């Protein structure tokens, strides 16, 4: 729902650059017999940067479709125009999806002020729960926990993807939201520490091809654990950081194919096609997850 | 015209968050009596970001309409997918527009590869001068001085808008590219230095308030009159700064206000009005440029 | 020993900038009573910048005296230069203190491998205990956990104080050390954090006037009682914070004074004294924790 | 002599770690026939850090013996206690060095107002000129231009080494100075861009290898000849770089012995000795240069 392993899931693309139903399809099957707890459709994975509105919409109704009930989709809302964020959101309005996961604005650098304006009108259009999403790194703007705390105010803001990796926010943002208020890490490599800290699950490009371990791990933590599910994240580190060798999705793309789990490992550009080096890179890794 | 002062205009709108053509009119005359080389029609400046594509295209045309021959204009066209940034340019194509400023892909952290991929694929696919843009600190992503290189072989790639800040980058490109290309400050408060170095001009900010003190000083560092130059960037230094005293464009539209060049100081959202504490400082730097 | 709450203890001062006897005697009777742990003498918020290598050995020798055996007593050792160190570390021989807090080298910016044979070296000249000390923002050095791994294999590199206030640290050190290896937080504000990740302990400038609270807090962490450590916490994060407000140890020593637990405030150039604002601020803070 | 190419100078030692005067000598020679403008001597390169003051003095002195007044000496005397700046300074009054070089206080973390004390008092305490030293990726804080100002209106401060790289501190600090205040880049491969802006001359490591070619690239930038110092420049670049490919002094040295200018290539821990990999880039950069 908004707890344990989160999949940022890939949008599988054919060669032409477009959704790939059937495998869209076995990749939702896969999270399901793998007790992935909930799916991101097309967030950052999924590459929201190149697909139009329209083509995210479609991308999501389908997944909506296809999960057929047996797992919860958020959708990715995001946009850098208040406006669009709005429009973007009411796509989904009484659609199926549980809930919106939407980042600060990209790009125009907003001060915190426009970030409480800007999340604050996207959950007034709608009675969807919202998770923020902060991502510094991506968007040039960094929602500070004292933000957080004046917008988990907000009735249907009920949690924040934190992808900085600066654990220190776990407990900064607690402190200042309600006990309910949920914590997701948005980054793999220091995701079970997050958790460690009190955080209530990850949103996860490592269990795009890891699901089960990923779900296991966060279980485990979930119970207190912390040790039996350090031998899991040791045994997942390697591909926590190699699936970000080149641009995220390029690895995960690659590695679902190898997988068997997508038809084609195809990105739309400026995405390009893995180089050599990546590939034995994340193959590497992917053997030492025991996956091949 | 791709040397000297280049304004990063405004785009003025109305309490609705329209464009406001009375205002725009104003601010294209200001700038053709004041001697600004060039106009760059919805770039960063102009809130690209927060104007849909057909709004975008309409004040690009709006601004050649009442330019009227009188002094050149160039259509920001960037976005984060490259289908949408050629799209975005052949709306463009035989507009009268001189040429197109065109960033780096924002929040999706493409690799060198993928920016060469991007920026010869959007060269391709039109007649109009090209001008990169790199601005990290916005995107997520820096397009390093080889790259630049191996897009200036382009016939049509024709420069370079340098907005890091890092005056290092001006020799490291201008080694690797011919004499030909274009080499433009994206940061006002080094620019000086930046054309001392062998920068051909700015885009600027600053600009859109002293025009003529902008246009003089980048004509006397293009001649070698560095100390003269440096005497005028030091009286606008404080407005180079404090314009970004909170987000661009909120401290310039103030100020276009407060001069009367423009009707109404309204953005849309997510940026926010200026407060009053940034009023203040805004008003300082005027008044130390000696326009209030 | 080397676990819970670790005063890192000013030198108290007269007003020539000789070590004040009443005072320290004082200090070390107020942590006795405290219930802190041990102290480090000499190190970081000691002044070890400022004195001597003679003063700093009287200064350790007067805190081993007037501890009396009851409360461990750890020297600090570093030395940028590796000889240096042997030198300095070989006064302590034999001594009575329980151990040797040492520095990565400052300044001259050693490789790993430098790293690797400077605190190997330091090692074999004593039969005494050591603590690496990881502060990257004092040093320009960055011992990384892999490096840490190469030192715990030597018998008598028992422990770090990791400075960096990046938690991700605690996680990758443990995996690649032994169980008895000892995790010490060099980093107030994130010390609860750094503990609930599995740290041991905290070297701490806050508790040079929150002794109580800080031992407090550090027995609750090691009995998992992390909610309750964070009540106290909360009520010294001022301090842990405004202790920095200008150059440690300025704030910390005033605090000192205004709790009249030390006869003068006075420091060696070039740390200065307190400013007006910086008394008001830290004040503020005492009053949070109550110690006023 | 505070203006041209002024060497920062090994510190040459046999296989024991001690001064080797033969080399040394062999250096002088060569700096006096390759038109360098000054050596500074036991400055960071000289591995000040490892040498005691003794040492550090005795080998200022051999250095203006073998100088035998055919080159001036500027004396490397900082430390990061005012005290022992001060003592240091004394050792060289009327030892016939033209000027100390200074470094801002290491490990300490000084506040401004502290670093106009620490250079006020020692600048006092001699009529030795005076120059500051900036180098925040070694020490752990940054003199900030505002600073630099008031010290330089000390009769004594003539002038700063400026080391950070960061080429907007030239401007920033020549307006707030006299004409008179030498301005000396610390940042080999950004130096020529630093004469450019309007700096003097530069303190280089990469001059105790290429000693005749800087000369004349700093003589060409001081004539305002940029596009013939910077050919020099070009073929320089991989020195300027690849020499820190391993902590400065190790790259350096090593290149002196391949050249044959010194006997050894032995520095002291925490230095090592040049891994093989970096002997190849060396030498590979040594040859870009025309060297070998
Ligand atoms: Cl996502
Ligand atoms: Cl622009
Ligand atoms: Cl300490
Ligand atoms: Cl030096
Ligand atoms: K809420
Ligand atoms: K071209
Ligand atoms: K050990
Ligand atoms: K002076």
């Amino acid at each position: 729902m908004f707890t344990g392993s989160i999949v940022a899931i890939v949008t599988p693309m054919d060669e032409k650059g477009n959704v790939c139903r059937a495998s869209l399809k076995k990749l939702i099957d896969y999270h399901v017999a793998s007790g992935t707890s909930a799916i991101v459709s097309v967030g950052t994975t999924g590459e929201s940067a190149t697909l139009n509105h329209d083509e995210h919409a479609d991308v999501v109704m389908m997944t909506l479709d296809l999960a057929d009930g047996r797992i919860p989709v958020i959708a990715g809302t995001g946009a850098n125009a208040t406006a669009e964020a709005i429009s973007l959101t009411q796509r989904f309005n009484d659609s199926g999806i549980v809930g919106c996961l939407t980042v600060t604005p990209y790009y125009n650098r907003p001060s915190q002020e426009g970030l409480y304006q800007h999340f604050k009108a996207i959950a007034e259009h709608t009675d969807l729960p919202q998770i923020l999403y902060n991502v510094p790194s991506r968007t040039g703007c960094d929602l500070l926990p004292e933000t957080v705390g004046r917008l988990a105010k907000v009735k249907n803001i009920i949690g924040i993807k934190e992808a900085t990796g600066n654990l220190t926010r776990v407990n900064q943002i607690k402190e200042l939201v309600s006990d309910d208020f949920v914590l997701l890490s948005g980054d793999d490599a220091s995701a079970l520490d997050f958790m460690q800290l009190g955080g209530h699950g990850v949103i996860s490009v490592t269990a795009n091809v890891a699901a089960r371990d990923m779900a296991q791990m966060c279980k485990l933590a979930a119970e207190g654990h912390f040790a039996e599910a350090r031998v899991i994240n040791q045994r997942l580190m390697p591909l926590h950081n190699k699936l970000f060798v080149e641009p995220n999705p390029i690895p995960v793309k690659w590695a679902c194919k190898e997988l068997g789990l997508v038809a084609t490992d195809t990105l739309r550009l400026p995405m390009t096609p893995i180089t050599d080096s990546g590939r034995e890179t994340v193959r590497a890794a992917l053997k030492h997850a025991g996956l091949l």
